[PDB]
RNA sequence: UCAUCCA
């Protein structure tokens, strides 16, 4: 007794259509593009022009002097076009985003028009606030000469807009989780409409406090929508939990099948003690800041190092801000907007700006702390290098982080990065 | 630990 839709509208070009078979592996060979699942995958695109997007589409992308998809969109481009439920794994930096929400404008413009009362067509959950935003920005820019109408819900922010947007009628709604269950608890917003369902670091959402989130949100949405999951890591703990929210899905990796970080970062690892991590921070401040471009970040374990970390540098004379989720979120804002502009060319954070945020011109990530997991890792350090460029990263690493030290040393070796003599000792 | 609704 629900309303029939479509989630298939993707016809190959005639070039796809014709490549080999052998063409067709050389493709994913040379691109690093494998792909797991039961029904048989389409072929990747190798040209924006091959997904038959709409022209404004197709002007921002060429604005960008993007010359080809990305790997992950060439092989992601077809299938989220044919509708299918899947799962993308690809390194930081390489275009995920762009993979997803292009397909949803396909999907929102070949679905009927939404009467008042609608909710939202696609839905975009992310983990948290900064990158809602980020995601909503980009939408925004390919969506700007349609008539596609986008929102962000996302908490710290005041609801009276939010709700007159969602009143209004929005086709693509980003969110993260908290407000979004506010809102539906309360009937701001529904998802009957829903039929496009994204996860981005999915297997951030997936973890141990979101996924009770995630799946009060998506119970609420009808089993024959299109799921789409992304991340830069997949771990072996969420595999079998995000297929709870998957059906006939097809899994694409590029890239190496383990944990791996983006081939164009440095990677330097400096192994030390506690003690020693301020003297060792200043010694490289003090390299990084005589560069042309300078704008790093340093992350750190707890909110209080945080602020702690921040006082002390500020003393000292470093333009350096932070970003925590202690602060409130008009502060987190501006202090990740000074930091994007580059009025602030230092930011100070915990693992709140380790996903997803992408700031033009990040040159140096720092990791005062060790992270959690080396998935953690692989993460923070991709706020550098992002698209076609390079970046550098610099980890203390101490031995109280001993029991890390092997998956760190896996990560550097697929990565074919120098593995320091002190590292390997331990 | 860190994120994630405080109206
Ligand atoms: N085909 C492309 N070629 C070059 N750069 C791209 C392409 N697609 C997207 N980008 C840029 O790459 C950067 C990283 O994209 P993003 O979607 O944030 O990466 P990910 O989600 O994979 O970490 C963005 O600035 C984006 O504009
Ligand atoms: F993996 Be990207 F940094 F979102
Ligand atoms: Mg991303």
């Amino acid at each position: 007794e629900l309303p029939k839709f479509e989630k298939n509208f993707y016809v190959e070009h005639p070039e796809v259509a014709r490549l080999t078979p052998y063409e067709v592996d050389e493709l994913r060979r040379k691109k690093e593009i494998t792909v797991r699942g039961g029904d048989v995958c389409p072929k990747p695109v190798f040209a924006f022009h091959h997904a038959n997007f709409p022209q404004y589409v197709m002007d921002v992308l060429m604005d960008q002097h993007f010359t080809e998809p990305t790997p992950i969109q060439c092989q992601g481009f077809p299938l989220a076009l044919s509708g299918r439920d899947m799962v993308g794994i690809a390194q930081t930096g390489s275009g995920k985003t762009l993979a997803y929400l292009l397909p949803a404008i396909v999907h929102i413009n070949h679905q009927p028009y939404l009467e008042r009362g609608d909710g939202p067509i696609c839905l975009v959950l992310a983990p948290t606030r900064e990158l809602a935003q980020q995601v909503q920005q980009v939408a925004d820019d390919y969506g700007k000469c349609s008539r596609l109408k986008s929102t962000c819900i996302y908490g710290g922010a005041p609801k009276g807009p939010q709700i007159r947007d969602l009143e209004r009628g929005v086709e693509i709604c980003i969110a993260t989780p908290g407000r979004l269950i506010d809102f539906l608890e309360s009937g701001k917003t529904n998802l009957r409409r829903c039929t496009y369902l994204v996860l981005d670091e999915a297997d951030r959402m997936l973890d141990m406090g979101f996924e009770p989130q995630i799946r009060k949100i998506v119970d609420q949405i009808r089993p024959d929508r299109q799921t789409l999951m992304w991340s830069a890591t997949w771990p072996k703990e969420v595999r079998q939990l995000a297929e709870d929210f998957l059906r006939d899905y097809t899994q694409i990796n590029v890239g190496n099948l383990e944990l791996s970080a983006n081939h164009n970062i440095l990677q330097i690892v400096d192994v030390c003690m506690e003690s020693e991590k301020d003297h060792k921070l200043i010694q490289l401040m003090e390299e990084i800041m005589a560069e042309k471009e300078n704008k790093t970040i340093i992350f750190v374990e707890t909110k209080r190092r945080c602020d702690d970390l921040t006082r002390r540098m500020r003393r000292d004379g470093w333009p350096a801000m932070c970003i925590h989720g202690d602060k409130s979120q008009p502060e987190r804002d501006w202090v990740l907007n000074e930091f994007r502009s580059g009025k602030a060319p230092i930011l100070i954070a915990t693992d709140v700006a380790s996903r997803g945020l992408d700031v033009e011109d990040v040159k140096f990530v720092i990791n005062y702390d060790y992270p959690n997991s080396s998935e953690d890792y692989v993460h923070r350090i991709g706020r550098t290098a992002r698209s076609t460029n390079k970046g550098t990263a610099y980890t203390f690493f101490t031995p109280g982080n001993l029991k890390q030290a092997r998956e760190l040393i896996k990560v550097l070796e697929e990565a074919n990065q120098a593995i320091n003599p002190k590292l390997m000792q331990l």
